[PDB]
């Protein structure tokens, strides 16, 4: 079991790279419109507290440089959206994939292209953490490589990257340019909440395992919603709703678990650790794997 990403042909031919004047990144280039981290206006004295607006009007349609690898684009309008520009271009990407902007939900999991200077260099997945972070892996240069998930034909965008926090994980905004959480671009000290675990995740992570059959953890107990959600508290992890006990209902059928048993399996595990076993061959309890991957990955 692992986690796997989407097939990220789709958003390769995307990628391209914007720079202005001696500051570059990455941008998504879909029909005639370049999307990238506003950012890429800024110099290194501007960090601590940029004025957007104001740097914006020392900046002409021909102070924005697009490289689509070799194909060189001309900029023919732009403007700010929240913390994203969109850079208007003579020419539709021919390799615009069908697709959609979507603002995700804390749990949901995508999808991430990591991109330096326009060129993709890497896929992995990952998840919207419920304090609206991501634990992302990206270095220098990798602003404006995005978050994705596909759907049969339809690439949804969900996360286009900004920044890493001083912790090290990693915070950017929808395809709109609204940050996710409470974030804003600009190098001040911004301290993350509570790194809580997602419950609804980890519970479809242990019927993937019984799935695949590991099944030690299941032990003789149910429990309650409320009995739970007080066990949940003390362990930092997400309540659990009868809506996504609802979603677990595919997983409870196909197993045969109930979803409060599974629950009071996990609440044991909670209480007494895995005593040196694994489970789906980790040594912790997983929350990057939705309801919607485990179906995915197991049928
Ligand atoms: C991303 N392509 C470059 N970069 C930044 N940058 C780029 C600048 C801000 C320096 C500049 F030229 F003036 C504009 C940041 C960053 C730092 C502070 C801040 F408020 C924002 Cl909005 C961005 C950054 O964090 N990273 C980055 C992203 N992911 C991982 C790492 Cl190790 C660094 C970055 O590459």
């Amino acid at each position: 079991f692992r986690k796997m990403a989407f097939p990220s042909g789709k958003v390769e031919g995307c990628m391209v790279q914007v720079t202005c004047g001696t500051t570059t990144l990455n941008g998504l280039w879909l029909d005639d419109v370049v999307y990238c981290p506003r950012h890429v206006i800024c110099t290194s004295e501007d960090m601590l507290n940029p004025n957007y607006e104001d740097l914006l009007i020392r900046k002409s349609n021909h102070n924005f440089l697009v490289q689509a690898g070799n194909v060189q684009l001309r900029v023919i309008g732009h403007s700010m959206q929240n913390c994203v520009l969109k850079l208007k271009v003579d020419t539709a990407n021919p390799k615009t994939p069908k697709y959609k902007f979507v603002r995700i939900q804390p749990g949901q999991t995508f999808s991430v292209l990591a991109c330096y200077n326009g060129s993709p260099s890497g896929v992995y997945q990952c998840a919207m953490r419920p304090n609206f972070t991501i634990k992302g892996s990206f270095l220098n240069g990798s602003c404006g490589s995005v978050g994705f998930n596909i759907d049969y034909d339809c690439v949804s965008f969900c996360y286009m990257h900004h920044m890493e926090l001083p912790t090290g994980v990693h915070a950017g905004t929808d395809l709109e340019g609204n940050f996710y959480g409470p974030f804003v671009d600009r190098q001040t000290a911004q301290a993350a909440g509570t790194d809580t675990t997602i419950t609804v995740n980890v519970l479809a992570w242990l019927y993937a395992a019984v799935i695949n059959g590991d099944r030690w953890f299941l032990n003789r107990f149910t429990t309650t919603l409320n009995d739970f959600n007080l066990v949940a508290m003390k362990y930092n992890y997400e309540p659990l709703t009868q809506d996504h006990v609802d979603i677990l209902g595919p997983l409870s059928a196909q197993t045969g678990i109930a979803v409060l048993d599974m629950c009071a399996s996990l609440k044991e595990l909670l209480q007494n650790g895995m005593n040196g076993r694994t489970i789906l061959g980790s040594a912790l309890l997983e929350d990057e794997f939705t309801p919607f991957d485990v179906v995915r990955q197991c049928s």
